[PDB]
């Protein structure tokens, strides 16, 4: 039973989702004028706050809330520690709407108690390929194609309630207020991801991890040692040897991305992403924002051949607080971001990603099995993790799809 989610325009069960054959909205059609102009009511001791996510001090406030209260693993060994610079990057893409960043503060002392963020994204979210085939068979192709045009929607992230305020039904109030503010800007769908199972995902993928600093990963109990290593006189020396990487990239003409690369990177990325059922559409400004290198935040390299960009990869940094081990403060993780290969096999491109991340002091490389991430798991010694990432839409019926049909990376 879901006292809140049962009231929302989402499919309610897996059985319902199994029956969906066309992409389209769930809710009654509404207009901006129908939506309350006033913020959703909240208790008198609380106030709504719209942070300025280009004021250093407001970013710092959000940073502290998330550092102390955001997502942990299931054993509460690690907690995400997104940096202030990362938050500015993630929250302020081109044409972001400041009003979509929603906070709750205690009115008396302005202590930040809760947060949710929305940013604009242009998303292809029309009926998936396998369902369009069925629609053709049945003479229903017009209906199946109705919502094929890329849609300007909201991407929700960073929902967080302070630990001291948990289980008090604040999350539904945050979600309702974010929904109101987005609806007041004539936007009616959202996309979001979560580790937890909610009604009702359109896709779900396992996490994968590639050890870069295995001695540290084992120390902090991120990683275990296969029982088979006990056949060796020295399990750990063998483990280090297993995960060893070259000191320098192998692809000649790999270099960091620069601003003049933007249009070529846009073209090769967009050509690649268009093959997936669900995926973002990026302008030059959005390619520049999401992919140009930013120290400590995002790292992007291109393969240039004959003065042409033919391949690229990107990764972003999210460290996590190591909660229970006093020997290390942080786990330094690199996450596979967008990429495109046209000249070399993907495993050869992504090896250089691992090389660069290792050289820069990263402990592990993480990803979900979206895109063609499965195509280099075995060659590059990624192992499946405990975690999954579930993909959701708000106010959008969508047939179930494999995670290898999803091309949207979520930070
Ligand atoms: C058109 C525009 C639309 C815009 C909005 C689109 C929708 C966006 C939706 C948000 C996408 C976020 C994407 C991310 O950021 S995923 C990351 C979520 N954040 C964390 O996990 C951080 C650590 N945890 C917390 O801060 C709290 O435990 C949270 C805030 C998660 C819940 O707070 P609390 O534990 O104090 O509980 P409550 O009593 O206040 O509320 C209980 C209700 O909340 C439902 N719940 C629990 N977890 C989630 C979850 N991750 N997404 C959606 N709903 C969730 C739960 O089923 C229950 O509803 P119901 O079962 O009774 O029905
Ligand atoms: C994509 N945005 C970050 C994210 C948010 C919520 C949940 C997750 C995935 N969890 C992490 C903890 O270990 C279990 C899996 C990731």
């Amino acid at each position: 039973a879901h006292a809140f989610w049962s009231t929302q325009p989402v499919p309610q069960t897996e059985d319902e989702t199994e029956k969906i054959v066309f992409a389209g909205p769930m809710d009654e059609p509404k207009t901006v004028a129908d939506i309350p102009e006033e913020p959703y009511p909240i208790a008198s001791t609380f106030e709504w706050w719209t942070p300025n996510m280009e004021a250093a001090d407001d970013i710092h406030a959000i940073y502290e809330l998330l550092r102390d209260n955001y997502v942990e693993d299931d054993d509460s060994m690690f907690r995400f520690n997104y940096s202030e610079e990362f938050l500015q990057w993630a929250l302020c893409p081109p044409n972001y709407i400041p009003d979509w960043h929603v906070a709750v503060r205690r009115k008396a002392d302005k202590k930040l108690l809760a947060f949710i963020a929305g940013v604009p994204v242009t998303l292809r979210m029309g009926t998936p390929k396998y369902m369009k085939v069925k629609a053709q068979e049945k003479g229903e192709g017009e209906e199946a194609a109705k919502y094929d045009e890329p849609r300007h929607i909201c991407e929700i992230n960073f929902l967080c309630v302070h630990k001291q305020l948990r289980e008090k039904r604040l999350a539904p109030i945050l979600i309702k207020e974010a929904t109101r503010r987005v609806n007041r800007t004539n936007v009616w769908q959202a996309v979001y991801t979560a580790g937890v199972l909610l009604p009702t995902p359109y896709a779900s993928g396992q996490y994968f991890h590639r050890s870069l600093n295995p001695e540290k990963l084992v120390e902090i109990r991120f990683s275990g040692i296969p029982a088979q290593y006990q056949k060796f006189q020295n399990p750990m020396a063998m483990l280090k040897r297993n995960y060893q990487l070259p000191s320098a990239p192998k692809n000649s003409g790999l270099r960091e991305m620069k601003p003049s690369d933007v249009p070529q990177v846009r073209r090769i990325l967009m050509n690649y992403l268009d093959s997936f059922d669900v995926g973002p559409v990026f302008s030059d400004a959005e390619i520049s924002h999401y992919l140009l290198p930013r120290d400590g935040v995002v790292f992007t390299y291109v393969v240039e051949n004959d003065k042409k960009v033919t391949d690229f990869f990107s990764f972003y940094r999210i460290p996590s607080t190591v909660i229970g081990n006093s020997n290390y403060n942080l786990l330094n993780a690199a996450y596979v971001h967008y990429y495109a290969a046209t000249s070399i096999p993907l495993h050869q491109l992504i090896l250089d990603l691992l090389i660069v991340a290792h050289s820069r002091g990263f402990d592990v490389c993480n990803m979900v099995e979206i895109l063609d991430n499965r195509s280099f798991v075995e060659q590059l010694k990624f192992g499946a993790g405990d975690g999954h990432l579930r993909y959701y839409f708000y106010n959008w019926a969508y047939p179930k799809i494999k995670p290898s049909q999803v091309a949207l990376v979520m930070l």
